[PDB]
DNA sequence: AAAAAAAAAAAAAAAAAAAAAAAAAAAAAAAAAAAAAAA
């Protein structure tokens, strides 16, 4: 019962990770998005107890459409509580592969010293983290979550020039928001929210990531 | 007839329920530094 449930939750977490990577604009093929449970069992195995697949076997390397040298690692550590040793191992892998972006799918949580390592390591390499329970649901597919589109600096500048706005006068969204963590939004970006309206059909609002 | 002690009148004085945020204390795992055993 452990092997089948573990394979099912690993397949669901991998599907959510690949949908998250496709929503961020990274190069993801259609068969990876439409990968079934039986396809996952054929490709990676179905017995997670005897390392089929291993937790280090499910590492996901993905690249961006516009800039092919901007890539993401997705790590799947097997330890439930993550120390500084595995974080340092992943960081050394990031220097020796020259990649600035990675997401660590932790199981239980992280030590606060490792969180401080993520904080002060941040403006050279971005090292995000995600719980396993948070990645069992694609948040953007919920009926209460409208469409979120990340904007470039040109669209933000055009918005502030058109509406005569300053950046502090806009609405705000926290950096710890599940949608902002899903899209990987850093501080200063502006997210465009397109929602359905019952009086005008649809409505576009703008929020500043703080 | 002048001086002193006790009694009474006049004047100042002090004596209810709910809910959220912040502070605190025991605990508890983690991580860096110091001492000991062995090759």
């Amino acid at each position: 019962m452990d092997d089948e449930a573990e394979t099912y939750k690993l397949w669901r977490i991998r599907k959510t990770i690949m949908q998250l990577s496709h929503d961020r604009g990274y190069l993801v093929t259609q068969d990876e998005l439409d990968q079934t449970l039986e396809q996952f069992k054929e490709m990676f195995g179905d017995k997670p107890s005897e390392k089929r697949p291993a937790r280090s076997d499910l590492i996901v390397l993905v690249a961006h459409n516009d800039d092919p040298t901007d890539q993401m690692f997705v790590f799947f550590p097997e330890e439930p509580k993550i120390g500084i040793k595995t974080i340092k191992t992943y960081c050394t892998r990031m220097q020796e592969e020259n990649i600035h972006r990675a997401i660590v799918v932790v199981q239980g949580g992280m030590t606060p010293s490792a969180k401080q390592s993520l904080v002060d390591m941040a403006p050279k390499y971005i090292l995000e983290q995600f719980l396993e329970s948070e990645l069992l649901i694609n948040i953007t597919e919920h009926e209460l979550v409208p469409e979120h589109v990340v904007m470039t600096v040109e669209e933000k500048q055009e918005l502030l020039s058109r509406y005569k706005l300053k950046e502090n006068m806009l609405m705000r969204i926290q950096a710890g928001d599940p949608v902002a963590r899903y899209f990987g939004l850093k501080r200063g970006q502006v997210v465009k929210i397109i929602r359905s309206s019952e009086t005008a059909g649809r409505y576009i609002s703008y929020r500043l990531v703080c």
